């Protein structure tokens, strides 16, 4: 049931772009986003 | 909602990935922003 069919790859390059290839906040933000959609609706 | 994360640049993916449909933009970006403000 998890979503799938937001662009969340696309938002994930975009997000790394944006941090400057830090892996680490790239992932905390694809966590809470993904999290926080989940728990939105 | 932190704003060090690029809410337009994400919006901006949006309106390409979904054909510019604003109201299909609109869905994401509130269910995007209020999961964010919601999730720690």
């Amino acid at each position: 049931s998890v979503d799938l069919t937001v662009p969340w790859d696309d938002i994930e390059a975009l997000l790394k772009n944006n941090f400057e290839n830090d892996q680490a906040a790239v992932r905390q933000v694809m966590e809470r986003l993904q999290k926080g959609w989940s728990l939105a609706k």
